[PDB]
């Protein structure tokens, strides 16, 4: 019935048009020790992130969520202030990102310790069920992200902690998966470990372009998202049409959902993409779906009625018990 | 003449009695996600950080360089506090820890964007001459570390960075050895990029207990620091004196110093050791050295000279032109 967001419990039937997976900020682990040359200036953040919730609500948006990982810079306090400024709804997470771009070292000692996955376990349930440090915002998903090619010992005691979680809780789940990689191995996990396939989106899964690897992670019951439309330079735009547009002749509209993962704002020091990566990159914003990706689609005989399944009855569907 | 310390430069000849490697506050990578079951306790780290301030001031120590690492959870300002209540001299680091226990994806990603290594150079100028964030405090050495039996391509950026910084400045290098090796690799690697031996300080150089391996590194005029004292159980401080002694009877006094690596405020969430582990590293605390090793090296005929030169002399020398 109800799902907990930056400004506390909203209705799921009042969630409506919403992308599953983009970033108001985000940062890779070590952005805070660049803090000299690369101070979080809050005033100006705050008007590029309340700039990017205005580009989206002209589209029809009407939530967000929002899945920067714990040890990503996540700022539910932030994303506070943008909702209270804007009207938007915007779901965060618990949770830590994959070995490559994550902060292992400090959830490594506590295994070490022997108290790893509970700690983490009790992490995801006081996030979820009391509030992120003192800012009294819960968070809405559990966020799980593996390696490419595996999911490593140290992210699977997260994989093993979410699912526990899940069972307790009833939380969503939403991963990312690395450079198109173990989306069934994922959902498998998952559901060997007690979790329920109608609570998990498996992400990233447009970064691979075959078919039968969709088709596989389809068949576990869970949703998938093609989430990173604008990264290219990874596969293409043109690539990715191409696949979703085979899943939903198939009929698989209500088990996928589309999004960015756009970072509005940077943490740590600004950068300029080299040529011609940054002329590749140039539709990476939270407009793309709508003024290009969606027009693209409906070119191709989508009907409105699946465009609106992916965006309004799928996100109503999987926070919905 | 003068040293940059957590309250404004200080003149060399008034430092005193040092501490070469110490730590007030410090946190492993990944501390930061666990905020809500591992939050910061200001008021009551202050007091245990001003306690073992407290207990070097009683054995006459004035100095101490806090060499925690910009992604350590490095706090500047927190350090400042500890100096005005104690009257205790801080001298602070600027940069990264080892890739193993350090946060490596955002520096790795500037590596992709090809401007991280003069990004490293630019962040040591700017915390060694104008400041840190906006807290007015200078760093008075360079922080480098490398991985066991390996100088990484991530960490050979700071390196080389920190070759560049020190003949710009004349800044002092601390370096982080894991597990007893690249001692000789790090000296040889630093010279040959320019850096000055004299203000080198490679670290944790009695995790090796050949006497061979440290006559290695000290044939490159460097300063080594035995500052792993109390650390037992993961060589042993028996170990540590018996090196020590070997290399003071050779005359190596005017290119060592001792310290402990302690940890006196764990960032994140409290620990326990299990038994006997706990028991081994009982002795891992400020006074060590003082109460125990000083005392044992004494009954083995180490004269005052050779202690003051030391923890007096060496620090003197080290910061001076
Ligand atoms: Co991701
Ligand atoms: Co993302
Ligand atoms: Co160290
Ligand atoms: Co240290």
């Amino acid at each position: 019935e109800m799902v907990e967001t930056v400004c506390g419990p909203v209705p799921v039937e009042q969630l409506g048009k919403t992308l599953i997976h983009e970033h108001f900020l985000f940062g890779y682990p070590g952005f805070q020790g660049d803090v000299t040359r690369g101070t979080f200036r809050e005033d100006e953040s705050l008007r590029v992130a309340v700039e990017a919730a205005e580009k989206m609500k002209r589209h029809g948006i009407q939530t967000v969520v929002d899945p920067t990982p714990n040890d990503c810079g996540r700022n539910p306090a932030f994303l506070r202030r943008v909702a209270e400024e804007t009207g938007l709804n915007i779901i965060c997470a618990t949770g830590y990102y994959y070995e490559g771009e994550g902060a292992p070292p400090y959830f490594q000692f506590r295994r070490l310790l022997g108290t790893a996955e509970d700690d983490i376990y009790d992490m995801f349930m006081a996030e979820l069920t009391e509030g992120i440090a003192d800012t009294g915002i819960k968070a809405g998903v559990i966020k799980l992200a593996s390696s490419k090619g595996r999911i490593t010992e140290y992210e699977k005691m997260f994989f093993r902690a979410a699912a526990r979680a899940q069972k307790e809780t009833g939380a969503v789940i939403i991963t990312h998966t690395q450079e198109g990689t173990m989306g069934p191995e994922q959902a498998a996990y998952l559901l060997e470990h007690g979790a329920d396939p109608k609570k998990i989106v498996i992400g990233h899964m447009c970064g691979n372009t075959d078919p039968d690897y969709h088709r596989k992670t389809l068949a576990y019951g869970v949703y998938i998202a093609f989430d990173h439309f604008g990264i290219q330079g990874a596969p293409t735009d043109e690539e990715r049409v191409r696949t979703l547009l085979a899943l939903l002749r198939d009929g698989y509209e209500k088990q996928i959902m589309l999004s960015h993962d756009t970072v509005n704002v940077w943490l740590g020091r600004p950068f300029t993409l080299p040529e011609p990566f940054a002329e590749m990159m140039k539709n990476w914003h939270v407009e793309h779906l709508f003024v290009n990706i969606i027009p693209a689609l409906k070119n191709e005989g989508i009907r409105d009625e699946v465009l609106e399944q992916m965006f309004i009855g799928n996100p109503a569907a999987l926070f919905s018990a």
